[PDB]
């Protein structure tokens, strides 16, 4: 396949769109400064915000969130810098001292696989001083997201998880952590070809921006060809995290300096990292520079094109440039330690290093110039072609550049055309460019193999779309051809070694492309063998991992010949432009090295320059040229007319009369051939909506050469069936048969919405190439007759539907129109000249029946600000359909009194060609004035076409969360924990019930929720014929309810929902201080419960443990929403997150999604069964609903469902402790293995929590945080359930120690009165921190050898959990906080021996820090205590007091000496004891 051409008016480049960056700075560490007061400043481009001030902390904590929003182009967003700085003593009076700064850019943060860095530590270096060392690190999370992106957020963990600096640096892949300094020389030499800005002179100077620094050269006053010869040096951290250098020529002025042009050097194209890579280098070579139009205007609206914001519409300058980096040793005292940008004199380079200036030649032939836009074509028009400054005759051999102006004639009401016919104007341009053709040839072979590969991937994507047989063989052939072209590029590009015009970048880029493309060829040859159908899609992605990087090869940073520009001018006022690259036009002998646009006629769509080329002004095209272009050496000009169609005869200018090889000013064609286009137009689907009713009036105009016709208008449909051909009679073309069959001409098809007057709104356009046939060839299969194909219409950037067409070009023969095929006349003869699509091309139709289950309608909005009372649904498929029964009142019952009804239509035989079914709800008000409430049409029927087939419950939560963590890590009692929406694993519970998303309004462009006017609930069943009896008995049991038998009841039923909110983690902070105060809000219908009375305070990871009961009247009250809210002391409360969980499909699924089913039964304790019915009654109800025999019972260990038997345990315990027999365990096992039923077998949800991502309307597609919750449904017409689960969040302990004596404590104090050494020994110890566990003993004054006597008892009461061995407490973070915050640490004790004084603080002598779970055992005597029991010797075992409960021993306390080791500075005899809270009151 892939006969369609891919042309788009709006590419990805140029269009500005909304981005935002979110930067949070969690904790700063390892900073430097004496009594410093840090503030973290975050800068993105031209703005910056500061955090709060912290006083005298070395490790401050901020956790402050910043969001920067911009609406800019993607390329200029990727060039914005990100600066994280730390400032000491910032104030407005005096500038604070800079501690450290870190530079980064937006574009490489976007280059992450998650478009973000999670928990990464910025290296806060010193940009102000190269010789200075590291100034600290700052942990941060930085994310870049624009509109239209869906991303997954990783675990936003606290300090209790991995937070180490070195393994989580703020680096991309492959960057070395030390980031050695470098000098970046750019060497601006010369320039040529400047325009006029004084009216007419210019005062240029080159300013270069990189990494937030800038440097400008001197100004060469009054010179259009200036010579700067100056070099600008930067210094930054190699490798540069910023990936672009903005070099910009500027015209200096005394009031407002403006821009000449701007070129962006992408540093990835000129560099390679690693030990096999090479340092950044470029040039000395010429760089082309494009911008706005060269003629001066005082109010130029295209000024931003000179700044690089968009696409250059004309050539503006050529700049000689060089670049070279070097790594400098910053420890050398020979060089100054400065950092700022410097401008010095550069070394002059000869022109022979960039290639000799040499004369090139451009030839162009304007064959066709049609579809000129009407609002400009009242004047005669021209076509000015300029390459470089050559051909700029308007602004200022004799080269010609313009076609002769002559008036445009009428084609239709929307476009003119130009009557060239046989007189084709031509242009010839002499030019002088350097001899760097080999660079363009290498980039051209790169682009040629990349174009072949991209054509292969688009072809196999089309065979994926149309389900053609074995695309894996096409993939293997594509990879083999890619390897063959790879070896061709290996054997081709290396033969021009002898020239000395190669720069420093040429050899390095050729070698790097050699190595990388050898790796690509061997990787493609290895990937060819593993291509398989069932894993084809990932293989496609691997091919994309080739192709884009191949384009990364093809982009040349040192382009020699500038792009050619083809313009339009009406009375010498510029209208529209096209810009063709010159690597595609260069002529050469080898076919892969030959340009893809050289010596062939190509279609070329002009467009408005700059900002007028975007949006609604850029809908209609400005011209559709059929241009022949050739570019190359004048000694290679021997065959620059060979690719042209034959039959032409030259006419030259006055200077070239009688010459041999003078290029012609014009051509006259004599070999005219007549043709006819049969524009087959069968259908369209999913078109754009251009009326306020949500539908349109589509009629399509077909444009071919100069003729244009329109198919008839159909009314109030987005999927029309015109059933019409457009006969363009007696076309004329010029050429021969072999130059036209493989390259047919272009047909452009636009669709318009007819309105109440003569104007018509726009739908977009598509393009086509007709099936071409000659007189000598016959109408043989499989080429003829042409089959209808799908043509993708694009309304600019956004897609706007498909189109059904079978275009064919047919030449007339020597017998005239008698050699034309027999035209099938109109069966409906009332249409007259409207001739339908003939047979063979028209899809052969067959009888189909559509049976529609009309279940209900949900949340329809107002029509003309009036409420909807009595809906009805019309259904249209292939023009005919059935209408639903009326409902009586929407507010009390939004359901139809009968459900199943059918209709008979004709549909095509193959399912790929099916027209879309269109449902339309309309209000049936009085007096027959029915208006459109909603419409849903875009659907494929393939899914509907039938074919015959001490423990608590938290311990159970821990025993499941660790298993799901183990399974997640191995991929990269117990409940089945689900990590996402339950709908994603259980296909939104759409077994028979389907939700069709119901639309009214114009289709959105550059949301669907604003178009939402409700949704339809129901099902479709479309089938050809009644099948044999065993298959058709599904409908044969009850024709009243049709094929949808097995349906459950439709009448309203009363229900309670029981929502359990377990916990939540990774909350986005509602408050700006990185904290939140969460509480659950729940809404369902009229019910809204907000539990503000039982909030959790100062928590981003709430342990909730809450259960709520909500009344609901189904089917109206089936739209539950669960949200988390933040308490605010003043003002209004701010929402944190909100999730939607609908209950219609959950209740009415076969999967039993009302309540989960546990792993096993227990009638007491932590595994209590919350559902009121036993599982025996549960599968009794499921067997009665699903037409299943069973359940059957025998002994208590077996249960029979259908023809299968399952097993399980027999006895079960209650709270009294005595066993009882039951068979409900085996019933629950049958519920677990319910998938094995041969007819009604599907999956069932187990008892779960779901980790639903909470979304926000402000950030679509972005998870603010994950919420652990699960819902239960219990219909109240069955008996009510009991007490809900005790999921409420949580043992208290007493640690007591006694210090008996001390020995060998170091005598720190010399005696003031007698002189001997002594020590006032006393003890101190604490578990948690300062304000809670600080206690000390009495002082043993004046020790002689370290002996002391205390006999003092400590006591530490606390809370504790043994699941993670964590001591549990909540305390205020600061004295200014409102209330307490929860903290977790492991079991710690810190013991110290001090030296008391009567007048000041005590002197530190010794310390130990031990764990109650793994401390080494104590000595038996004081003298047995040695150094080995405290250090890291493995010979000393460990004792846990949680199993021992009594420890007596001697233990050494260790000073903090300067030798980084431990020294015996004291011994302590200690008794250590553990009690509970109840035992502590009497022990
Ligand atoms: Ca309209
Ligand atoms: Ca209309
Ligand atoms: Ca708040
Ligand atoms: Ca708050
Ligand atoms: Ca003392």
């Amino acid at each position: 396949k892939r006969s369609k051409p891919d042309i788009k008016m709006e590419p990805s480049a140029g269009r500005p769109m909304d981005y935002q960056v979110s930067i949070t700075v969690i904790e700063a560490r390892q900073l430097v400064g004496l009594n410093m007061d840090p503030v973290v400043c975050v800068e993105v481009g031209d703005d910056k915000k500061y955090t709060s001030m912290k006083e005298s902390t070395n490790c401050p904590y901020y956790n402050e969130y910043f969001v920067f929003d911009f609406h800019v182009s993607p390329d200029v967003m990727f060039d914005k810098i990100i600066k994280i700085s730390v400032i000491h003593s910032k104030n407005l009076l005096r500038s604070g001292t800079l501690v450290g700064s870190f530079k980064m850019d937006v574009g490489t943060v976007y280059s992450q696989p998650e478009h973000q860095f999670h928990h990464k530590w910025a290296i806060l270096s010193d940009p102000d001083d190269i010789s200075a060392g590291l100034k600290g690190y700052v942990k941060c999370d930085v994310a870049v997201v624009g509109k239209g992106d869906n991303i997954k957020t990783p675990h936003k963990a606290n300090e209790t998880d991995e937070d180490d600096i070195e393994g989580n640096l703020l680096l991309p892949e492959g960057v070395p952590p030390e980031r050695q300094w470098a000098r970046f020389y750019v060497k601006i030499y010369r320039a040529e070809g400047l325009p006029r800005m004084n009216t007419d002179l210019v005062d240029p100077y080159v300013q270069v921006f990189f990494a937030g620094q800038k440097g400008k050269t001197s100004v060469q006053k009054s010179s259009y060809e200036p010579l700067w010869n100056e070099q600008v040096v930067f210094t930054d951290l190699f490798p540069p995290l910023c990936k672009r250098m903005k070099v910009q020529i500027r015209d200096s002025d005394k009031v407002n300096d403006v821009a000449i042009g701007t070129h962006f050097i992408d540093l990835r194209k000129i560099s390679n990292d690693g030990d096999k890579g090479f340092l950044p280098t470029l040039g000395p070579a010429w760089v082309n520079m494009y911008g706005s139009t060269r003629n001066y205007t005082l109010l130029d609206e295209h000024q931003d094109l000179n700044e690089g914001l968009g696409e250059g519409v004309s050539f503006r300058a050529r700049l000689m440039l060089g670049l070279a980096v070097e790594i400098l040793d910053t420890s050398n005292p020979e060089l100054t330690s400065s950092t700022e940008v410097q401008v010095e004199q550069a070394t002059p380079v000869s022109e022979s290093c960039t290639g000799r200036m040499e004369e090139f030649f451009l030839f162009g032939a304007f064959l066709e110039a049609s579809m000129i836009d009407r609002k400009n074509g009242d004047k005669p028009i021209t076509f000015e072609v300029t390459i470089g400054n050559y051909g700029n005759e308007v602004d200022g051999l004799a080269s010609v550049s313009s076609t002769p102006p002559m008036r445009p004639q009428i084609t239709d009401r929307n476009y003119f055309h130009l009557p060239y016919l046989e007189r084709k104007p031509c242009i010839y341009i002499k030019s002088w460019w350097p001899d760097q053709r080999r660079r363009l040839y290498n980039a051209n072979i790169m682009d040629h193999i990349a174009d072949k590969l991209e054509e292969g991937l688009n072809d196999v994507q089309e065979m994926i779309k149309t389900e053609k047989s074995y695309p894996e063989r096409r993939l293997r052939g594509v990879l083999e051809e890619l390897s063959c072209g790879c070896h061709r590029f290996l054997s081709l590009s290396d033969k021009d070694q002898g020239r000395s015009s190669r720069t420093r970048l040429d050899r390095e880029r050729l070698k790097s492309c050699m190595r990388e493309l050898e790796s690509m060829g061997q990787q493609a040859k290895s990937l060819r063998a593993q291509v398989k159908r069932h894993t084809v899609r990932d293989k496609l992605r691997s091919c994309q991992n080739f192709l884009q990087k191949l384009r990364f090869l093809a982009d040349e940073p040192q382009h020699s010949i500038p792009d050619v520009f083809i313009w339009m001018m009406s009375n010498n006022k510029r209208i529209a432009y096209a810009r063709v690259p010159s690597k595609d036009l260069l002529f050469s002998i080898v076919e892969e090295e030959l340009g893809k646009d050289c010596a062939k006629v190509k279609t070329l769509f002009l467009k408005l320059p700059g900002k007028r080329g975007f949006g609604s002004a850029g809908w209609t095209v400005q011209a559709k040229l059929e241009l022949y272009l050739w570019l190359g050496l004048s000694k290679q000009r021997k065959d620059f007319l060979c690719g042209l169609p034959c039959g032409f005869e030259e006419v030259k200018a006055a200077q070239g009369l009688g010459l041999h090889s003078f290029p012609p000013i014009s051509l006259v064609y004599t070999k005219k051939q007549a043709f006819q286009l049969r524009a087959h137009m069968y259908q369209a689907r999913s078109l754009f909506a251009a009326d306020s009713s949500g539908l349109s009036d589509p009629f399509a105009r077909v444009f071919f050469i100069n003729q244009s016709q329109c198919t008839e208008v159909l009314n109030e449909t987005l999927c029309p069936t015109w059933d019409q051909m457009l006969v363009f009679d007696n076309l004329e073309l010029y050429g021969e048969a072999h130059e036209l069959r493989d390259d047919p001409p272009i047909i452009v098809i636009e669709i318009y919405d007819q309105d109440s007057m003569g104007k018509a709104d726009f739908m977009g356009r598509t393009f086509a190439k007709p099936l071409v046939k000659m007189a000598d060839e016959a109408y043989c299969p499989p080429r003829f007759p042409p089959q209808l194909e799908y043509y993708q219409i694009y309304r600019g950037s956004a897609t706007a539907g498909d189109l059904l067409a079978a275009f064919e070009l047919l030449q007339i023969g020597p017998s005239g129109k008698a050699d034309l095929p027999p035209i099938n006349g109109p069966v409906d003869m009332d249409r007259g000249p409207i001739m339908p699509v003939p047979v063979g091309i028209r899809p052969v139709l067959s009888k189909y029946r559509v049976e529609v289950l009309f279940w209900g309608l949900r949340d329809l909005k107002r029509v003309n600000l009036a409420q909807v009372d009595r809906p009805r649904v019309d259904i249209e498929c292939a023009g005919k359909g059935v209408q639903s029964s009326l409902i009586h009142n929407y507010k009390k019952n939004p359901n139809f009194n009968t459900l199943v009804k059918w209709f008979e239509v004709d549909l095509p035989e193959n399912e790929l060609l099916h027209p879309p079914l269109n449902i339309r709800v309309v209000d049936c008000r009085a007096f027959g004035r029915y208006t459109l409430v909603g419409s849903h049409a875009v659907s494929s029927l393939r899914r509907f076409i039938y074919r015959p087939p001490m423990l608590d419950w938290w311990s159970k939560y821990f025993a499941s969360i660790d298993t799901m963590k183990e399974q997640l890590r191995q991929h990269e009692d117990e409940l089945k924990v689900y990590p996402k929406e339950l709908e994603s694993e259980f296909d939104s519970f759409e077994d028979w019930l389907h939700t069709f998303n119901l639309l009214r309004g114009k289709t959105g462009d550059d949301t669907e929720e604003e178009r939402i006017v409700g949704r339809f609930k129901g099902s479709l069943c479309v089938y050809k014929v009644p099948l044999p009896e065993d298959v058709s008995r599904e409908a044969g049991y009850d024709p009243t309810y049709g094929m949808f038998q097995g349906i459950p009841s439709n009448d309203p039923i009363n229900v309670l929902v029981r929502i359990y909110v377990v916990r939540a983690t990774d909350l986005h902070p509602a408050d700006i201080n990185g904290k939140a105060d969460p509480y659950i809000a729940i809404k369902l219908g009229k019910t809204d419960i907000r539990d503000k009375e039982n909030y959790i305070s100062k928590q981003l990871n709430p342990v909730f443990g809450k259960s709520f009961d909500i009344e609901a009247s189904f089917p109206m009250e089936s739209m539950l929403t669960v949200a988390v809210y933040d308490w605010d002391l003043v003002g209004t409360d701010d929402l944190i997150g909100e999730t939607k969980i609908d209950l219609e499909n959950r209740f009415y699924s076969k999967h039993r999604a009302t309540c989960g089913i546990a792993q096993t039964y227990s009638i007491h304790g932590y595994n209590i069964w919350r559902d009121p019915m036993k599982p025996s009654q549960i599968l009794t109800r499921l067997c009665k609903e699903g037409k299943v025999d069973g359940p059957h019972f025998g002994p208590h260990g077996r249960v029979r469902v259908a023809n299968r038997v399952f097993t399980g345990p027999s006895e079960i315990e209650d709270e009294n402790g005595q066993r009882k027999p039951t068979d409900e365990h085996v019933a629950l096992s049958a519920l677990r293995h319910w998938e094995d039923i041969p007819r009604v077998g599907c999956r069932l949800v187990p008892e779960h929590v779901e980790t639903r991502p909470l979304l926000n309307p402000d950030k679509p597609g972005i998870e603010q945080g994950r919420l652990e919750l699960w819902v239960d449904m219990f219909p109240m017409d069955m008996p009510a359930p009991g007490t809900p689960l005790d999921i409420s969040p949580r043992k208290k302990y007493e640690l007591r120690v006694i210090v008996w004596n001390t020995d060998e404590v170091v005598l720190e104090d010399d005696d003031f009165f007698t002189g001997e050494k002594s020590s006032d020994i006393f003890v101190r110890g604490w578990l948690k921190g300062q304000q809670e566990d600080k206690q000390d003993t009495d002082v043993h004054y004046h020790s002689l050898t370290g002996e002391g006597n205390f006999n003092w008892r400590y006591l530490f009461p606390f809370d504790y959990l043994a699941a993670e061995e964590k001591i549990v407490m909540s305390k205020k973070e600061s004295m200014f906080s409102w209330d307490e915050t929860e903290y977790k640490i492991p079991a710690r004790l810190t013991l110290q021996i001090w030296d008391a004084d009567h007048f000041s603080a005590d002197d530190f002598l010794g310390a130990i820090e031990l764990d109650l779970n793994r401390f080494p055992r104590g000595a038996k005597t004081a003298k047995q205590c040695t150094m080995e029991m405290a250090t890291g010797e493995v010979d000393v075992p460990l004792v846990s007091i949680f199993k021992q409960k009594r420890v007596k021993g001697w233990w050494p306390l260790l000073a903090r000496n300067e030798n980084d080791e431990f020294e015996l500075t004291g011994k302590v005899e200690a008794e250590l004891h553990l009690l509970t809270a109840e035992e502590a009151e009497k022990n």
